[PDB]
């Protein structure tokens, strides 16, 4: 419907606001910042419905506004998470530390759903957003697995999924080994 | 002084998305064409503070909203009043009561919360809302006074006042033509 | 089909022209006259309505359009004089609507060029129409379009006459504002 | 004295190269291998410190530097073959540090080019060094430089050896991660 242009637009505003917050977060480290790139994605209404096609057509979907913070090191992930707690204009509703507690896919990230106030002209709206904080190799393994499942439509053999598992054992072992090298300085 | 001016830099970066969003509620036409933010330098602060004793200066962070029509100027003012995350401290409508210079604008100092890591700071910023010709007449006068160092002959100032008297009659006429649509 | 391939070369040329004007202005920072540069690749629908006078042929010049908004009238011709001293573009056509304005009051300085674009395949020579204007010229044009657009070409004489008045003054302004700079 | 003009053309060359890589990726809108492009004009100071092997006061190549960071190893050479089919740049030198890596573990594909820059005065033929890398290559390089900076070129043996171990894996990753795309 066209009640959808108005509400989905509010979610776009929240992302523009988060960009300056994450720009400011690194600008308090300008003495080094771990946030290298940040990719924000508002869901395309239909993907909402196809995911809502599991339920009934509701404002309980968290990844309407999604942001991926890609940090340099694992230690830098939790540093941003702990920093986001000391901010008032957003409260952490949920947090899922898939690092150390990964999925059977090998998938590792640190998701956290927030409640975001958006100052508009009429009044204020409180929208939810799910932030996914990852290292470099974590965002690349995730983007790769998705692009594989996209072409093959969920029908992936065991060896191909097992290969993806090996890449996760390494990418974390990589991010682990690369972390200990920074620790020496 | 390194850290404190940075908070003012964050305040302007935050307003840019606010003005970007205000224009996206008209996507049925938006009046804000360009927006130029200028954080004043350390040296400019002191020389202007040289009239008192060494953060009560408001235009530390300055924003210029250049609107298309005069009517759109007050619409941004009325929009900024229905906002909670900033409160209007002062308002100077140099339109309708302009300076003897011919200078016309609508300045308004606000108090802006800046969410940092430790806590929040409430900083002041001066927003200067203008039409196109107001920003061009202002930018020209400043560049004249800059080259001549405040020593401007009377004839040159009279034309600038004349140039301002006309530019408003322009912005007035161009507004009434839009009204017919 | 092959409309996607040809329209992209026109989009690419603007990306190439965009850096040329960024470089042109970075050679005058000792003051540069270029305040805005807005590139607009023409819309597929607008092309047809303009092509509806011919047959659905690359003789439409403003497929890639750039608006140079300069501070003063004197600043316009300096960009023209700079654009003449470039090899990788040759001026094909020139229409000085300043001093020779239309009856609507429209004033600008258009000049069609031919631009080489080095691509992967080889190089393509496309046409672009550059429109150099002052601040008030770009605003009077943008306003007239928005008026004719809403009223669908049916605009009374009184409304156009006001527009005639509005254009005659803004130039007298741009002239008066020009002469004030001369004294400095 | 007038270092200002000659160093400035290197800034202009990147503005032109930036659109070439922006346009190269727009010819793949059917998949693009170029993820980000970062242009770095060398710092007035670094030129001299780099010149400390010769005599102070244009045979230093990386004055204008561009890093194409690709997703996979196969995507690197696709950019190389695309850059060969362009006329407005000729490859002077090519160093494939992949397959022939350094003893520190550094891996990339460097190639110095010669770029014509159309300016207002005339055209200048400048050199630029493009470094094409995967994701892990740019991160390992950024790590090694940040280490040598803190330790002032004085790095112990284990740290250099660990970095090679860290490098031996990241490429074995980029190799394994490459074949997974091939199965699709």
């Amino acid at each position: 419907m066209e009640d959808w242009k108005n509400e989905l637009l509010v979610y776009k505003f929240a992302l523009d606001a988060l960009d300056t917050k994450f720009s400011i977060i690194s600008q308090e480290y300008n003495g080094h910042n771990p946030i290298e790139h940040t990719k924000s994605r508002v869901k395309s209404f239909e993907s909402i419905v196809n995911k809502l096609m599991r339920k009934g057509c509701k404002e309980h979907i968290h990844d309407i506004a999604g942001v991926r913070i890609i940090c340099s090191f694992i230690s830098d992930i939790y540093n941003v998470v702990n920093v986001l707690k000391q901010h008032e204009d957003l409260r952490i509703v949920k947090v899922k530390d898939y690092i150390q507690t990964p999925k059977p896919n090998g998938y590792r990230s640190l998701h956290l759903i927030i409640e975001m106030p958006v100052n508009l002209t009429n009044r204020v709206e409180y929208v939810k957003a799910e932030i996914q904080i990852r290292t470099i190799a974590m965002d690349f393994w995730a983007s790769l697995e998705h692009k594989i499942y996209y072409k093959l439509n969920n029908d992936v053999p065991k060896q191909l999924t097992d290969e993806l598992k090996e890449a996760a054992e390494i990418a974390h072992y990589l991010d682990e080994k690369m972390l200990g090298i920074k620790k020496e300085v």
